[PDB]
Protein backbone atom coordinates (compact mmCIF):
# COMPACT_ATOMS: atom_id res chain seq x y z
CA UNK A 1 0.00 0.00 0.00
CA UNK A 2 1.48 3.69 0.78
CA UNK A 3 3.26 2.71 4.10
CA UNK A 4 6.96 3.41 3.95
CA UNK A 5 9.29 5.92 2.72
CA UNK A 6 9.63 7.29 -0.28
CA UNK A 7 12.65 9.69 -2.38
CA UNK A 8 11.63 11.45 -5.59
CA UNK A 9 13.52 10.59 -8.63
CA UNK A 10 12.33 12.63 -11.34
CA UNK A 11 9.66 15.24 -12.63
CA UNK A 12 7.30 15.82 -15.38
CA UNK A 13 6.87 19.52 -17.03
CA UNK A 14 7.08 20.28 -12.96
CA UNK A 15 8.39 23.69 -13.90
CA UNK A 16 5.98 24.86 -16.12
CA UNK A 17 3.45 24.46 -13.23
CA UNK A 18 4.73 26.29 -10.98
CA UNK A 19 4.87 28.95 -13.29
CA UNK A 20 1.67 29.42 -13.89
CA UNK A 21 1.18 29.24 -9.92
CA UNK A 22 3.17 32.81 -10.45
CA UNK A 23 6.80 31.63 -9.20
CA UNK A 24 10.14 33.06 -10.31
CA UNK A 25 12.69 31.44 -12.41
CA UNK A 26 14.85 31.58 -9.16
CA UNK A 27 11.93 30.35 -6.83
CA UNK A 28 11.25 27.52 -9.79
CA UNK A 29 14.58 25.91 -9.88
CA UNK A 30 14.89 25.77 -6.29
CA UNK A 31 11.73 23.55 -6.62
CA UNK A 32 12.85 21.03 -8.64
CA UNK A 33 15.85 20.00 -6.71
CA UNK A 34 14.36 19.81 -3.48
CA UNK A 35 15.21 16.74 -2.11
CA UNK A 36 11.77 16.01 -1.23
CA UNK A 37 11.46 12.85 1.10
CA UNK A 38 8.05 11.04 2.36
CA UNK A 39 6.97 9.14 5.55
CA UNK A 40 3.55 7.79 5.19
CA UNK A 41 1.34 5.87 7.81
CA UNK A 42 -1.65 4.89 8.31
CA UNK A 43 -4.18 4.87 11.63
CA UNK A 44 -7.51 3.78 10.63
CA UNK A 45 -8.73 6.66 8.35
CA UNK A 46 -6.41 8.87 9.74
CA UNK A 47 -2.81 9.62 7.68
CA UNK A 48 0.18 11.28 8.70
CA UNK A 49 2.52 12.42 6.32
CA UNK A 50 5.91 13.55 7.08
CA UNK A 51 7.58 16.52 4.88
CA UNK A 52 11.04 16.37 4.54
CA UNK A 53 12.81 18.36 2.31
CA UNK A 54 15.67 21.48 2.08
CA UNK A 55 13.28 23.88 2.80
CA UNK A 56 11.11 22.32 5.71
CA UNK A 57 10.48 19.47 8.06
CA UNK A 58 6.51 19.03 8.78
CA UNK A 59 3.98 16.84 9.63
CA UNK A 60 0.73 16.86 7.66
CA UNK A 61 -2.14 15.20 9.69
CA UNK A 62 -5.60 14.19 7.88
CA UNK A 63 -8.66 12.06 8.01
CA UNK A 64 -10.36 10.76 5.21
CA UNK A 65 -13.28 12.94 3.95
CA UNK A 66 -12.55 15.88 6.39
CA UNK A 67 -11.56 19.10 5.00
CA UNK A 68 -8.54 20.87 6.52
CA UNK A 69 -6.13 24.22 5.28
CA UNK A 70 -2.57 22.99 3.86
CA UNK A 71 0.78 25.83 3.02
CA UNK A 72 3.26 25.36 0.53
CA UNK A 73 6.64 26.21 1.48
CA UNK A 74 5.94 30.01 -0.62
CA UNK A 75 2.95 30.89 2.40
CA UNK A 76 0.51 29.97 -0.30
CA UNK A 77 -2.68 28.47 1.25
CA UNK A 78 -5.17 25.43 0.57
CA UNK A 79 -8.21 23.96 1.69
CA UNK A 80 -9.03 20.74 0.55
CA UNK A 81 -10.09 16.89 1.49
CA UNK A 82 -8.52 13.86 0.65
CA UNK A 83 -10.93 10.70 -0.56
CA UNK A 84 -10.31 6.87 -1.32
CA UNK A 85 -11.30 5.59 -4.49
CA UNK A 86 -10.23 1.90 -5.91
CA UNK A 87 -6.52 2.06 -4.51
CA UNK A 88 -5.89 5.48 -5.39
CA UNK A 89 -5.84 9.00 -3.04
CA UNK A 90 -7.78 11.44 -4.85
CA UNK A 91 -7.56 15.36 -3.37
CA UNK A 92 -10.08 18.17 -4.33
CA UNK A 93 -8.45 21.63 -2.87
CA UNK A 94 -8.84 25.34 -3.87
CA UNK A 95 -6.54 28.03 -3.51
CA UNK A 96 -7.53 30.63 -0.74
CA UNK A 97 -6.82 33.74 -2.27
CA UNK A 98 -7.92 33.59 -5.78
CA UNK A 99 -10.05 30.87 -5.36
CA UNK A 100 -8.93 29.01 -8.58
CA UNK A 101 -9.33 24.76 -8.17
CA UNK A 102 -6.30 22.50 -7.83
CA UNK A 103 -6.67 18.66 -8.41
CA UNK A 104 -4.30 15.89 -7.22
CA UNK A 105 -3.94 12.09 -7.28
CA UNK A 106 -1.25 9.67 -5.52
CA UNK A 107 -1.05 6.04 -6.91
CA UNK A 108 0.78 3.07 -6.94
CA UNK A 109 2.70 1.34 -10.15
CA UNK A 110 5.27 -1.13 -9.29
CA UNK A 111 7.31 0.25 -7.27
CA UNK A 112 6.88 3.83 -7.50
CA UNK A 113 4.51 6.60 -6.35
CA UNK A 114 3.34 8.49 -8.60
CA UNK A 115 1.71 12.13 -7.76
CA UNK A 116 -0.10 13.96 -10.58
CA UNK A 117 -1.17 17.81 -10.62
CA UNK A 118 -3.69 20.15 -12.34
CA UNK A 119 -4.17 23.80 -11.89
CA UNK A 120 -5.87 26.07 -14.98
CA UNK A 121 -5.30 23.66 -17.71
CA UNK A 122 -1.71 22.37 -17.16
CA UNK A 123 -0.33 18.80 -15.95
CA UNK A 124 2.44 17.86 -13.77
CA UNK A 125 3.88 15.25 -12.02
CA UNK A 126 6.75 14.11 -9.10
CA UNK A 127 7.46 10.34 -9.42
CA UNK A 128 8.94 8.51 -5.74
CA UNK A 129 10.90 5.36 -5.81
CA UNK A 130 10.55 3.02 -2.36
CA UNK A 131 13.08 3.49 0.40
Amino acid sequence: AFDGTWKVDRNENYEKFMEKMGINVVKRKLGAHDNLKLTITQEGNKFTVKESSNFRNIDNVFELGVDFAYSLADGTELTGTWTMEGNKLVGKFKRVDNGKELIAVREISGNELIQTYTYEGVEAKRIFKKE
